[PDB]
């Protein structure tokens, strides 16, 4: 029994960070056979943050300007490249602990864990998820950047996100590996906010399966809704629209619990209409919307 | 900024995980060198469960009833001794990936990082702490004893927590790596209960003072409060008291953020008086008692957002 929120064990990906340093900048890189992946802002001083030509910038360097330290050993970089938002230096040795991997791009809505690393060194994990503003709520302090995000799905790691920034409100933005940012954010400094955020209404749900599954109950009810009318009440409460896809996706928890989809959709819809009148749901006060169904799934089943 | 529950890697751990069986029980066990650390009621039948003889069900088994495997690898064991509530099976190879590690028991109100396993593969890690009933909130499925509990100060692994079981009310108990249970448990189906639980008082107040340094004032007031006449508010909410001790270790949080620890206790007295009003601290709605000083220290800036 009991639900947490539960972070992918991070070890393939702890073998990975190193520490890139360029002029007075440290921050961290992924280091995958014989490149190290990094924010291309590594490059950039205060002032030329201001209007980077980042072309211009990268041609004036040289090789040996890239320290790359992996624990205590020196890499040689032997080539220098840029790709979108992300700088990919070549180094002469390949990482021995490269895991298998790919570079996946996530949508708004998905989880994935985060390993937040300091001078190339992992300090901490957790679970975020991309909000549909295609920011994250992250824990993350000056020299975090270049930490990444990610899923395993067999042995494979899926690396899904690197970080690049903080926005003013306090929560996080950054790209794929392949260097396009999450969201409407760019590398420069300039004016930049988190636009408006929704609830992600199916991992709502989800949750709200992972409670019955773990005996907590006192939400059910009698009532049923249709897609439309329940869409209707999402829509006044800033909720993502919930869709057949959805539907189709709860499946699996639909299954197992014996509450179809649109039952459980009765019950959010009074939540979202009465609260919860002083009770809580595994321990919230409020509705926890970064569990995906698969997250719930993994959860209570128990792949490993 | 942020602020998250988060654990600490888990790489260190994830290369000591193996499986252990006995008979049709499988479960986790935890290598170090050449020491297989596991629950002893691996030996143990369902039937056994309600009065073993631990040392009585030992003496019948031999070295190569043990079944350990590592990955792929089978591990042979050489022997195998019983320490309290724990086996330990000394096997033929030494652990190449052995981090450098001690073992220390904690106190409740600590916290740790959790590896949940099965069949001696890692699935998960969350940070969990030892509630004052001696149970933690765990999440485990069968197959999960075993998995351990740990903290990473430094290059240092500390393991504190072995999982046995789960209790009645879906919390769950284990054992020090020395098979001391926390709290007043054993490895044995009888009507045992967790104590009624309570909020970590000092924890609460390490997180008020976290989201201080974030940048969020809004449940501060004008009051203080003498040390006594908290304790005897908080008792009647199902808080732990607060110590002297309580009050040191929240010191470099006070100086952090120019707020006084008694004037921490006021704000805390109001918010349990008065609740939140629709507010969330720190993205809750519910005042938060897993995280320990040490755990704003290590996650917060040094720099409070004023
Ligand atoms: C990542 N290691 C990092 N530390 C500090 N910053 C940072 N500080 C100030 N401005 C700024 N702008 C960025 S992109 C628009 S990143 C950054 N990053
Ligand atoms: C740990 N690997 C595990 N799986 C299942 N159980 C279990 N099941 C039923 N009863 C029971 N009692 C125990 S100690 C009193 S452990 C256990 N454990
Ligand atoms: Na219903």
């Amino acid at each position: 029994s009991g639900f947490r929120k539960m972070a992918f064990p991070s070890g393939k990906v702890e073998g990975c960070m190193v520490q890139v340093t360029c002029g007075t900048t440290t921050l961290n890189g992924l280091w995958l056979d014989d490149v190290v992946y990094c924010p291309r802002h590594v490059i950039c001083t205060s002032e030329d943050m201001l209007n980077p030509n980042y072309e211009d910038l990268l041609i004036r360097k040289s090789n040996h300007n890239f320290l790359v330290q992996a624990g205590n050993v020196q890499l040689r970089v032997i080539g220098h490249s840029m790709q979108n938002c992300v700088l990919k230096l070549k180094v002469d040795t390949a990482n021995p602990k490269t895991p298998k991997y790919k570079f996946v791009r996530i949508q708004p809505g998905q989880t994935f864990s985060v390993l937040a690393c300091y001078n190339g060194s992992p300090s901490g994990v957790y679970q975020c998820a991309m909000r549909p503003n295609f920011t994250i709520k992250g824990s993350f302090l000056n020299g975090s950047c270049g930490s990444v995000g990610f899923n395993i799905d067999y042995d494979c790691v899926s690396f899904c996100y690197m970080h690049h920034m903080e926005l003013p409100t306090g929560v996080h933005a950054g790209t794929d590996l392949e260097g396009n940012f999450y969201g409407p954010f760019v590398d420069r400094q300039t004016a930049q906010a988190a636009g408006t955020d929704t609830t992600i209404t199916v991992n709502v749900l989800a949750w709200l399966y992972a409670a019955v599954i773990n005996g907590d109950r006192w939400f059910l009810n009698r009532f049923t809704t249709t897609l439309n009318d329940f869409n209707l009440v999402a829509m006044k409460y800033n909720y993502e629209p919930l869709t057949q896809d959805h539907v189709d996706i709860l499946g699996p928890l639909s299954a197992q619990t014996g509450i179809a989809v649109l039952d459980m959709c009765a019950s959010l819809k009074e939540l979202l209409q009465n609260g919860m009148n002083g009770r809580t749901i595994l321990g919230s006060a409020l509705l926890e919307d970064e569990f995906t169904p698969f997250d719930v799934v993994r959860q209570c089943s128990g792949v490993t």
